[PDB]
DNA sequence: GTCGG
DNA sequence: GCTGATGCGCC
DNA sequence: CCGACGGCGCATCAGC
């Protein structure tokens, strides 16, 4: 692992920012510093050599330079000593507690794992259902079972309606060897960006993968996105996260770009068309007029085209990952 | 925290 | 009810 | 207090 223990200091300045500064944008600037450091090819020898990366600064030139020296950083030394921000970065890693929770419940001295199971009823259906699963959640899931778990989700989005196409998305499409969770993006001819001629569409295929016992918990619900928990039928699986997206049919492309990811690119992606005067969006890549405002959406017929307006050498899914060297 | 302006 | 903001999450 | 930083779905509350 190249630049190893940079990235991992890093990481951790960022997950601190998020966590118990709630400063996302310190957040994203030291994810930033982290993705980019992880792709150079050479090891970091000074501060001075980082700076000349885009999103490496004055300050993080400064820390990787004491990190070098001495193999620590007395910052990151002073937090973990912190019993309260460590108890707040712990909690946040629940689904359904963010930072606001994880402080709120801090402060009123729920610190571990069996304080929060003690506490469970000052926890809502969504921080319940991520408790229960907390360590199931944290398993990846083998490539080997994406594909058992894709062939149940075709067959039966197909039993509903022939007409439904399923395309499972995130890490499983960027070629992944492993996947953090199950990514389904999902379209209908039925519904577009201008007419929904069905109801119930994404309901339906939630209704008939919870009939057969594959979906069994739902975090969140609505007309286009589901949250929920998923798990393969024994040979006892893990339990996994799944999400569901219903895309207009006519957006595809947009959607899929999207839900492909990985995060970072799609954000340095819609931070580029900026540059070059768009906003891209899961929907539509519209240019900015004169006054900064979205007009009409730009004709895509491919995920290539998008590339292509931002002036954009195309990248093929699984060139859209993080990598290290 | 970086960076454009 | 609608709009806006906060807090949770998705890539 | 230079101010933007990717863009948005779902859940809930505040103000109208
Ligand atoms: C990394 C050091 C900090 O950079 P940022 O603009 O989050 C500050 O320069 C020092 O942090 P402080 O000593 O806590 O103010
Ligand atoms: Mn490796
Ligand atoms: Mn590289
Ligand atoms: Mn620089
Ligand atoms: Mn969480
Ligand atoms: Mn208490
Ligand atoms: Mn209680
Ligand atoms: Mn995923
Ligand atoms: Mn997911
Ligand atoms: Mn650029
Ligand atoms: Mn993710
Ligand atoms: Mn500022």
């Amino acid at each position: 692992t190249l630049n190893g223990g940079i990235t991992d200091m890093l990481t951790e300045l960022a997950n601190f920012e998020k966590n118990v500064s709630q400063a996302i944008h310190k957040y994203n600037a030291y994810r930033k510093a982290a993705s980019v450091i992880a792709k150079y090819p050479h090891k970091i020898k000074s501060g001075a050599e980082a700076k000349k990366l885009p999103g490496v600064g004055t300050k993080i030139a400064e820390k990787i330079d004491e990190f070098l020296a001495t193999g620590k950083l007395r910052k990151l030394e002073k937090i973990r000593q912190d019993d309260t921000s460590s108890s707040i970065n712990f909690l946040t890693r629940v689904s359904g507690i963010g930072p606001s929770a994880a402080r709120k419940f801090v402060d009123e001295g729920i610190k571990t794992l069996e304080d929060l199971r003690k506490n469970e009823d000052k926890l809502n259906h969504h921080q319940r259902i991520g408790l229960k699963y907390f360590g199931d959640f944290e398993k990846r899931i083998p490539r080997e079972e994406m594909l058992q778990m894709q062939d149940i989700v075709l067959n039966e989005v197909k039993k509903v309606d022939s007409e439904y196409i399923a395309t499972v998305c995130g890490s499983f499409r960027r070629g992944a060897e492993s996947s953090g969770d199950m990514d389904v993006l999902l379209t209908h001819p039925s519904f577009t960006s201008e007419s929904t001629k069905q109801p119930k569409l994404l309901h339906q295929v939630v209704e008939q993968l919870q009939k057969v016992h594959f979906i069994t918990d739902t975090l969140s619900k609505g007309e286009t996105k589901f949250m929920g928990v998923c798990q393969l039928p024994s040979k006892e699986y893990p339990h996994r996260r799944i999400d569901i997206r219903l895309i207009p049919k006519d957006q595809y492309y947009c959607g899929v770009l999207y839900f492909t990811g990985s995060d970072i690119f799609n954000k340095n992606m819609r931070a580029h068309a900026l540059e070059k005067g768009f906003t891209i969006n899961e929907y539509t890549i519209r240019p900015l007029g004169v006054t900064g405002v979205a007009g009409e959406p730009l004709p895509v017929d491919s995920e290539k085209d998008i590339f292509d307006y931002i002036q954009w050498k195309y990248r093929e899914p699984k060139d859209r990952s993080e990598h290290h060297h």
